[PDB]
């Protein structure tokens, strides 16, 4: 008997079906092109921060240890002022963002639009201009959820469906302004971000419309240099995919040690300091002043992770230096992102993936010879593969590294290890990322209630 | 105050995320095989049927309307074939099959793998061998469907997961073996076939697993022929993004008509034989005679539609002659998807978007000088717009034109002129067309519930 009043449900939702209101729909191209001059200012801040940082180094070319010591000392309080900022006035803040804006999309965690704006955007700056390495995505991603929860306010906008649609496309906004990806906003929009759990209406046309709303505004500024160019490589044969999908085997053990090691690492250095403000500031910026003076000296460990990658791949570099490049880009990413750091972490996380796809390359073409392999292509592949296998977001991470890469031919070498780093993470025994540091926030929410 | 359980419980389903069965993820490869050894079967055997009726001329090459005869003869009843199949043994294998397959996925529709299978199978090889304008996608996508049903009562697996999950990998591997695109397949699925308006419990992984063990197993036999082969255009500089914008006007006021004008001419074929299996199948042979006969004389405005993107895109061609080459195209797709014969409606969209291209840009290079402008760029960002304007899924839409043109540097115009076709397609009051077809058979089936 329920079968005949749940078809006549169906008729009269599938005869009006992807019909979302013109309030929505314009409400939604404002914080695309507020996320897209929000998104440039923030680049063109730690454009304009590293480049002082670089040129400081001129005014003693002497003294090593005295030239490194006032490097350090910026690149210290530089990250101060926005630790500071971030346990002061928005505590919040800390993080990456997108599990906030994960938990703002199923009605927990309160997105405060005029108070964790401009701390985020002044704080992440800060953190990033330091030489600290974090993905500069993070921040932009929530601050596109908190532009967009601002403008449903400031035009006062009603309804239990334009307070996830604004929210859902300013974080796809902050995605793809800041990877100059207009697709993978979109991608961690539907796949990732959304709740799993329960049926929301997320306008799907906003999304779009806030994702090129925002991306004409990235590239109307720096026209069109990329983050990452590396030409056409080798066309990837049909015998070689095994290798592929050995590669993900091992992206896929390593990623639930990586995310034990970072939620290890979260409780370890929330103990080191206790709660108190003042030695966390002091903390976060020893923890910062690490990060700059490494990229002051040995440049590679260091930074936002897209000046190492373009040249790891098909390009002259050591596996002695190799190896130290990946062993010190986790110490320092676990260093930056497990300290409530003002900070995403995609492109530490692309840095680590595409320097163990060098090294997995660099012995597959010795130790294969008879394919006629490249050591370039396995960089690609195994790109977008620590992100499958830590975010257990295997299509996004395919997406956004076919989409900043232009090479499209391994895409099938790119998809198998995208898979085999997630089935080998489920059944090794791990979780997501972004969906453990929100079950762990909630956890300490919930907790804090006797 | 009711936020002391539910979050308490959503810290319980965020722990425990992306923890597939291994059964399910086991029967995702199996499904995955069988789909693309039958696309293989399905493409090997139309490739045959095309490689005799085009070689059926070399035995009578004297004659012209002896020769026009045979060929209008053997395209009749490779079309009778099929039709008399559809309409005897399986009537649910008319259509395209996405929408029986989408209706399939909500729990309602029931799936008959014993008996759409074979039918399809030998029914939409014969009507797509005899020169029709129906693509090689919907009779894929259904066998594929069919197939994800079919091993799960082959390894009599109970589930309420296994039974959504299979009957999705099936529909998304069809998809990802019928243009060699392993991540349209996927994008189909979460963004248009999943149900829309009800929770459900598609797992991303069994599909993705499903999508490369069919994709390893069409470029396993089909060596390197790729789908369309253009190089790479002129990228479009931002002042001329308002030209896409443009076309994506036209192409969202041109949508909703061609969703109306099929719908119109299906209830007109209908009666027009009302409901006489014999006088059906001798429309079949009629309206497949008038396609083989275009198929042999000005071979343009028949077939699949590939062998003629490269023509029209990167290629000499006159306005003159692609305004009849437009309205033969929508008159021939008309008159062969409209009619109940085994075949997809979506590359019929693609070359029809594609000659709209092609006619947008032919007029914007004279109009426009000032641009210095191409007019082949056009062509490719039309291609993803007739799918964005009728059949209204604007990703998928975006991301298969990416898929097989390889064209990443006007992936902004490309989606731009997506969502102007879907926004005006949504304005002016249409519907998609996978979502009228399946209300429309459901209220048929309401009708027939006395």
């Amino acid at each position: 008997q329920a079968a005949r009043l749940r078809r006549r449900q169906l008729i009269r939702q599938l005869l009006e079906r992807d019909k979302t209101p013109l309030a929505i729909l314009f409400m939604a191209a404002v914080v695309g092109t507020l996320v897209g001059l929000a998104a440039v200012a923030f680049d063109k801040g730690v454009a304009w921060l590293q480049n002082q940082r670089m040129g400081a180094l001129v005014h003693t070319a002497d003294n090593y240890p005295l030239l490194l010591t006032v490097a350090f000392l910026c690149s210290a309080v530089l990250a101060m002022f926005g630790y500071f900022l971030v346990r002061k006035y928005a505590p919040e803040a800390g993080g990456s963002g997108i599990p906030e804006i994960e938990g703002a999309l199923e009605d927990q965690r309160p997105v405060r639009w005029w108070r964790v704006l401009p701390v985020k955007f002044f704080g992440g700056l800060g953190t990033l201009g330091g030489g600290m390495v974090l993905g500069r995505e993070g921040p932009t991603v929530q601050i596109g959820g908190n532009i967009g929860r601002m403008v449903l306010d400031i035009f006062r906008l009603k309804g239990d469906e334009a307070r996830h649609t604004l929210l859902a496309t300013g974080a796809a906004a902050g995605l793809a302004a800041a990877f100059n990806a207009p697709l993978a906003g979109i991608l961690f929009i539907i796949e990732e971000m959304r709740p799993q759990f329960r049926y929301t209406l997320i306008s799907i046309k906003a999304v779009f419309i806030g994702v090129i709303m925002s991306t004409i505004m990235y590239r109307i500024f720096n026209h069109e240099v990329a983050l990452i160019d590396v030409g056409k490589l080798s066309d990837a044969p049909l015998n070689t995919l095994w290798l592929y999908l050995i590669l993900g085997i091992i992206f896929g053990i390593f990623g639930p040690i990586f995310n034990k090691w970072v939620l290890g690492m979260q409780d370890l250095l929330h103990r080191v300091h206790g709660g108190n403000i003042t030695k966390w500031v002091l903390m976060g910026g020893a923890i910062g002043g690490l990060c700059g003076l490494l990229g002051f000296v040995a440049p590679a460990t260091s930074g936002g992770g897209f000046n190492l990658i373009p040249i790891a791949t098909a390009g002259n570099f050591s596996m002695g230096m190799l190896v130290f490049i990946f062993v010190a880009r986790v110490i320092t990413t676990l260093l930056c992102f497990s300290s409530g750091a003002p900070g995403g972490i995609f492109a530490p996380m692309l840095a680590l993936g595409t320097v163990l796809g060098t090294a997995f390359g660099m012995v597959a073409v010795e130790l294969f010879p008879q394919y006629h392999l490249e050591a370039g292509t396995f960089a690609i592949a195994g790109m977008g593969a620590l992100l499958a296998a830590s975010i257990r977001a295997p299509l996004t991470g395919i997406i956004l590294v076919l989409e900043m890469t232009d090479n499209y031919q391994l895409i099938l070498p790119m998809i198998i290890t995208g898979l085999g780093a997630t089935l080998l993470a489920q059944f090794t025994g791990g979780k997501p990322l972004y969906s453990a540091i929100l079950a762990r926030t909630l956890a300490k929410q919930e907790a804090e209630q006797l």
